[PDB]
DNA sequence: ATACGCGGCCGCCCATCAGAATCCCGGTGCCGAGGCCGCTCAATTGGTCGTAGACAGCTCTAGCACCGCTTAAACGCACGTACGCGCT
């Protein structure tokens, strides 16, 4: 009996994952969620459905990018997992903050 | 030939006059608001025209809601491997 030895599989679909263009995020919680903060400032509007994708679009593609620059640290340590201080020590150095 | 005298020397406590040092009052240099000001060219003033844009009417897209059949994706847990990380 066989289970696949481990890092076997993520990388596969890391790249098919890579080729493609598809979104990853949820079309309902993300928009519930618009929802909730937009009422916070003030309640109850509306956007059309294709202004929510265009918000949609502008944050997925922006972690993927700051996983990336997780990673090249969690590499610079001889490391192997991206570690929670590597993110913060990304966004430090940014100093988007 | 043989015995007495003393002489400046000196430690002693005791006296006089100048110099060192702390406190009572100080001048000096640096920084930053002030004042002065004056020739003047940019804002203000009084004024006309016209056009953006507020506004009200209107209609006509699309954002919401809502439902249920279908199912892929999330969930939670079980088991172990192969890294995080600690030590030397």
């Amino acid at each position: 009996p066989h289970r696949y030895r481990p890092g076997t599989v993520a990388l596969r679909e890391i790249r098919r994952y890579q080729k493609s263009t598809e979104l990853l995020i949820r079309k309902l919680p993300f928009q519930r969620l618009v929802r909730e903060i937009a009422q916070d400032f003030k309640t109850d509007l509306r956007f059309q459905s294709s202004a929510v994708m265009a918000l949609q679009e502008a944050s997925e593609a922006y972690l993927v990018g700051l996983f990336e620059d997780t990673n090249l640290c969690g590499i610079h340590a001889k490391r192997v997992t991206i570690m929670p201080k590597d993110i913060q020590l990304a966004r430090r150095i940014r100093g988007e903050r």
